[PDB]
């Protein structure tokens, strides 16, 4: 059943529905039935701008509930329990609903409105499962945003039966069509890839005439606008996609530390990365998503590149710079106060909190250091680990245990940030010992949970490490002949725009003597 | 006997005098003495401000003849033959002696200048020693510089007896007032910090009241004022000394690979640098010259800095950041057309000479990939390379041996740049094989010989590879703990300014981080 802190998290959340939400439910007269309906009821009391019905006469599974807003059967459907690991898909599900947006990219939310053909996505999950989550998110925003998709996303423990006709080894598992589709994580661009095979617009169609290129570079950051000047200082024939020009940079307020501008903003530094990207004959191509590499089959041969939209680009060597995502808490309150108190950037801001308190969220040797850091000019700091014990080194640990102006919370998960509308002025955390709920006044939260590199795309590709991260050397050469990579993505590390231009410059060099090492004369 | 090529030299060379020298010798009736007549006799008739005079009744070695302008007794002397492998180091006495400038740090210079003291010294030499040659340039800089300080070099195939009855065991070696002062190579720096080592200047009792600083970052190009920004940013007690702030960067005219920068100078860049580093709480140091480092002797005690000027800087961390001197091809007009059509950068300028002919020296796999890629937008391109054959890799020569419009010289060394006053016209360079010396009409010379990173102060402190570069892994970390280095003194595989402040920003995360890790809480 749903205990006491989900419906507080709840709650809150839907304080921000914009639009109304209906949830409409299909049910029998099993224990689990049961269990739905109270838990829909118990929903709808949370807000006024959600509300349940029942319709036990509809053609779906029992029990299921649609979610969609009144006057439509649009929108994803549960089957099952939406509760463990899938809460924040529930979350998620009510909020897009509601009218609240995808962080996903702009040009891949634009390519599933457009999707034409009917898709009927069903996917297994079970409430304990690490990574349906992701594979339910990506499909319930799907069925969002075009009504030619469907998804039901089924719970293994309630339709046990299923799982054993249809064959299911492992979850999540996905069917499209009454066809098996995929398994294990996938990412909403890959499952876009796989499932908009068709006639491509005519950007694709455009795409897949052009010439094969000397260089074709993957993502534009900074680490690829540096790669794309320097090719194109050498001559060659360079190529720079991406999804949106500028990377994090674009929406970064204040930037001072990007070597020899005591402060610019994002927009313009974006700005100027282009201006001096267009300086150069570089064909630039925005709004794609690389979705699979394709390694030559020959040293002197093509590499191509596969996008989200169905084209094919080809090129003689290929720089890999598509950063990471950076990680959240997931919580009520985080994307309002984003940039009035809560802090993402690895090393800036702290100067900003003098004479005020603050919280480190995340016990590694980063979060810790962090902490130590900021005790130096912040009048107080509470560093937040979700496990038992702190996982940074123990020179760390002893260090910052012996600062009076720092207090460390171990067993405890974030669970809300709160504001005046204005700023931060708090958290509410969760002690994951005893589910008690604490509050801590404060003006400043620093996230040090960690980075999650846009690799997923070329997994067993090219060798990462654990953590996603493209293995590289001083060079920045992959274990594929003939690709680079350079920036956040790869295992340079320390994240900054100052380093990844400078890891960008290296990997167009190195592409370079590549180039004419083996290009026939 | 000088052979006519050397003499060709020496008068394009001599054309440049601006004050009159006079050659002075004191001969006896040795074989070797008619030698040195007859040389001092042929280095007279080729220039007008050049005059031979002798006297067998001075009190010095015979034979020997003072480098000095008349109405003087100031200069360095040699003794015994200054042709082979000291040719150069007789070109450069005569010239600093007729007004040319030394091309060594200003703040060297002015303390050669200020040394108080008399200092005789005496240097052996062999003709055929590769590193007499530095040795001895150094210490007749001292003597054209500072009357109370002499130098005499002597020639040990002419004064064979005086090698064994002072126990020479190898040359270069060095005598001081009568006591050995040094053998083997060995910089000018480092000269300097041995021999001026009285009560230092003002500026030097200053510095050694210094505290220990938590960082000191030795050299204030890109590499070390990036390092200066993020350590300060940091907020901890930042100290960077170095020679002259910006570095090469400085003296560059047009930069346009400054990633966000398309074009801009080499005093506006290092200005903003300045302006950067200004902005926050640094201890900026200059017209200091690091002579030593000496490392701590215990984890968490404190590395030191020795100066030429005498002083003692002391830290926790340091952050070595003293880039390298760019090889020239020495031989008469390159200094003059430095800025005209002679071109050091190693990744720009191409474009410059598109519809024209220029030359590569240097046949390494930069020298030849340089070719490959000017091949592409000039006119022509002649290679010219010292040995007899090629050192690139075989794929890059068999494909350079394929372009129409390049031409490959082996065996080959320059040995004039020809110019009308304004731009680089052609060069002339010397056949090995024959002695011929050859013409070629060009607007534009490409060196590409090598680079010499400046950590000769470092021998046998910091592991280095055979090229000189400081072993550094992708922390930026060296072979002692709590030393770092960044930028083109170390092994980063390119040298560019974009790469050098990115190396810089992550030696000074690195940095900080090993202080958090051994600092006292
Ligand atoms: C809120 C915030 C503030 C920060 N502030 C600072 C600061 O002040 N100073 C500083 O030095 N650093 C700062 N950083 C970190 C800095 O922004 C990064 O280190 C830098 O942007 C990394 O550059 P990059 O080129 O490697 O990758 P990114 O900037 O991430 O760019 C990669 C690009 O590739 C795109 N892409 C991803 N996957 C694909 C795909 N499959 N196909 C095509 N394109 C793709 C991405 O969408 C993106 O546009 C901040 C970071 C954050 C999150
Ligand atoms: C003529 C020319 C043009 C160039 N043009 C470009 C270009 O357009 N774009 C580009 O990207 N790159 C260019 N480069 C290369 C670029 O300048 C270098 O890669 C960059 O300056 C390296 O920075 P650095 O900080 O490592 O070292 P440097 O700039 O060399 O600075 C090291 C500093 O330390 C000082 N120092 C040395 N020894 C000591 C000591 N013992 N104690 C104290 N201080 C010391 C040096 O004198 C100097 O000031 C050019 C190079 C040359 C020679
Ligand atoms: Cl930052
Ligand atoms: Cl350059």
């Amino acid at each position: 059943m749903l205990d006491t802190n989900m419906k507080t998290q709840l709650r809150a959340y839907l304080e921000k529905l914009t639009k109304p939400v209906e949830l409409i439910a299909t049910l029998d007269d099993s224990a689990k039935s049961a269990e739905i309906k109270e838990l829909l009821a118990e929903i709808a009391e949370l807000s006024d701008k959600v509300t349940f019905k029942e319709d036990n006469t509809l053609p779906v599974r029992k029990p299921s509930f649609l979610i969609t807003n009144p006057g439509s059967q649009q929108g994803p459907r549960f089957a099952g329990s939406p509760l463990g690991h899938e809460f924040t898909s529930l979350v998620l599900a009510l909020l897009w609903t509601g009218g609240h947006p995808s962080k996903e990219a702009q040009s891949l939310l634009e390519q599933i409105r457009d999707i034409d053909g009917d898709f009927e996505f069903e996917t297994y999950y079970s409430l304990s499962c690490h990574n349906c989550p992701d594979v339910v998110q990506a499909l319930n925003l799907m069925a969002v945003l075009n009504p030619r998709i469907k998804h039901t996303a089924i719970d293994g423990g309630t339709f046990q039966n299923e799982i054993t006709e249809r064959n299911v080894m492992g979850v999540p598992a996905v069917f499209v069509n009454g066809k098996e589709f995929g398994q294990g994580r996938m990412t909403l661009t890959e499952i876009v890839a796989k499932v908009d095979t068709g006639a491509e617009k005519r950007a694709a169609e455009a795409l897949n005439k052009r010439d094969a290129y000397d260089v074709l570079i993957v993502g534009s950051g900074p680490a690829g606008a540096a790669a794309a000047v320097y090719s194109a200082r050498k001559g060659i024939r360079t190529g720079l996609m991406g999804e949106r020009f500028g990377g994090q940079v674009l929406d970064t307020v204040d930037i001072e530390n990007y070597i020899s501008v005591p402060k610019t903003e994002g927009q313009k530094l974006a700005g100027a990365l282009k201006a001096h990207v267009s300086d150069y004959d570089v064909d630039v191509i925005d709004s794609q998503s690389a979705s699979k590499l394709v390694p030559a089959a020959t040293e002197g041969g093509l590499h191509q590149i596969e996008t989200a939209s169905g084209a094919v680009l080809k090129a003689r060597s290929i720089i890999i710079a598509t950063g990471a995502k950076w990680r959240n808490m997931n919580v009520p309150g985080e994307d309002q106060y984003r940039t009035k108190g809560v802090t993402y950037c690895p090393h800036c801001d702290g100067p900003l909190f003098k004479g005020k308190r603050v919280a480190v969220i995340g016990g590694g040797n980063s979060g810790v250091e962090a902490a130590i850091d900021l005790a130096g000019i912040v009048e107080h700091v509470t560093l937040l680990e979700f496990a038992p014990e702190m996982k940074a080194d123990q020179v760390l640990q002893d260090k910052v245990r012996s600062l009076k102006n720092v207090d460390i919370i171990l067993n405890a998960q974030t669970t809300e940030v709160k504001g005046d509308g204005s700023k931060v002025v708090g958290l509410e955390y969760r002690d994951r010992v005893s589910g008690d709920i604490h509050s801590v006044a404060l003006a400043g939260i620093f996230v040090q949970i960690g980075l999650l590199p846009n690799t997923h795309w070329l997994e067993g590709a090219l060798e990462r490490n654990r953590m996603g991260e493209i293995i590289i050397d001083a060079k920045c050469e992959t274990s594929v002949k003939g690709v680079f990579a350079a920036g956040d993505c790869t295992t340079v590390p320390y994240k900054q725009i100052i380093i990844a231009t400078g890891e960008g410059a290296k990997a167009s060099l190195s592409a370079f003597d590549y180039l004419i090492r083996t290009k026939i004369a």
